[PDB]
DNA sequence: GTCGG
DNA sequence: GCTGATGCGCC
DNA sequence: CCGACGGCGCATCAGC
């Protein structure tokens, strides 16, 4: 793609910050860059063209100037070469390995899959899970099977209560031809801001789920958060299908439209409009928009009646799903 | 790492 | 148990 | 050691 060069080498420093460095917002910054650039619709020439950008300053610029002039740099050189960086980066694509556990392990030598399966007393189980799936979990969705999950999905939450809606958000509604995990935004009448009127309405779902041997492990649940494993069931002697990971939230119906932006995404298209909500003196979470008040604090939840309701508050221009994408 | 008070 | 900080994760 | 930076759910740990 168009500039693909330079949003590689960005994001590749991004995830060194994050994962070994340690570096949150060196990491948000270098994504924020990669972000601006790949809108970007020119060829860039120069590392002074891409500091006009916002979210490029001299260091990137410089970076730029280096890669394009080498198609390399000399900084992932050298962190390619460091054993050490690479293993705790490595581990950190393990599900429920962070930043912090990743260095603690390899600090006591433990560095590669093979050490991991070891040293399984050390892990939690989330960890553990992580692990048992690792290649799994490594692997993409075909949309054809996310249409299946879907309709196991919605089939089996129809049958606990049909007054339940099930939404698939994430990258799916965003239209992609192949997903990381399922995402499904859960609401109930009975579940609003004003009212929390039934007991365990995710755990009905969950259990449902359970039931039919769809969701085959947890990672953590909670009153309106699910996160966990699935599978599609496979025919005879055609080998199984991947297990995948899937996240559900139970949202207030009443604040549907702020949790299906929310959890529709992409993560950086969130966070920028969050961003631009700040300087716009409002601030946006999966529940509500308010006003901000000098004293920081926010204000009530202004009303919305659409997504597109949300973006006229910050006056941007709607976008659609498929727009949200990087 | 970048931007803005 | 609490409050608050940290570590994991989600978009 | 200019500080904010998007915002939060679940699990767990420190200091009560
Ligand atoms: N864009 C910047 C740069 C620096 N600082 C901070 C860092 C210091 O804690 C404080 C005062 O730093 P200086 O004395 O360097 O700022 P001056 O304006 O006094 O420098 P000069 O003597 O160049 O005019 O401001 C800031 O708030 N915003
Ligand atoms: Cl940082
Ligand atoms: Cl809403
Ligand atoms: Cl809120
Ligand atoms: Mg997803
Ligand atoms: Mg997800
Ligand atoms: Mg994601
Ligand atoms: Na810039
Ligand atoms: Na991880
Ligand atoms: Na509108």
């Amino acid at each position: 793609t168009l500039n693909g060069g330079i949003t590689d080498m960005l994001t590749e420093l991004a995830n060194f910050e994050k994962n070994v460095s340690q570096a949150i917002h060196k990491y948000n910054a270098y994504r924020k860059a990669a972000s601006v650039i790949a809108k970007y619709p020119h060829k860039i020439k120069s590392g002074a063209e891409a500091k006009k950008l916002p979210g490029v300053g001299t260091k990137i610029a410089e970076k730029i100037d280096e890669f394009l002039a080498t198609g390399k740099l000399r900084k992932l050189e050298k962190i390619r070469q460091d054993d050490t960086s690479s293993s705790i980066n490595f581990l950190t694509r393990v599900s429920g390995i962070g930043p912090s556990a990743a260095r603690k392990f390899v600090d006591e030598g433990i560095k590669t899959l093979e050490d991991l399966r070891k040293n399984e007393d050390k892990l939690n189980h989330h960890q553990r899970i992580g692990l048992k799936y690792f290649g799994d979990f490594e692997k993409r969705i075909p949309r054809e099977e996310m249409l299946q999950m879907q309709d196991i999905v919605l089939n089996e939450v129809k049958k606990v209560d049909s007054e339940y809606i099930a939404t698939v958000c994430g990258s799916f509604r965003r239209g992609a031809e192949s997903s990381g995990d399922m995402d499904v935004l859960l609401t109930h009448p009975s579940f609003t801001s004003e009212s929390t009127k039934q007991p365990k309405l995710l755990h009905q779902v969950v259990e449902q789920l359970q039931k039919v041997h769809f969701i085959t492990d947890t990672l953590s649940k909670g009153e309106t958060k699910f996160m966990g494993v699935c599978q599609l069931p496979s025919k005879n002697d055609e080998k199984e299908y991947p297990h995948r990971r899937i996240d559900i939230r139970l949202i207030p119906k009443d604040q549907y439209y702020c949790g299906v932006l929310y959890f529709t995404g992409s993560d950086i298209f969130n966070k920028n409009m969050r961003a631009h909500a700040l300087e716009k003196g409002f601030t946006i979470n999966e529940y509500t928009i308010r006003p901000l008040g000098v004293t920081g604090v926010a204000g009530e939840p202004l009303p919305v009646d659409s997504e597109k309701d949300i973006f006229d508050y910050i006056q941007w221009k709607y976008r659609e799903p498929k727009d949200r994408s990087e």
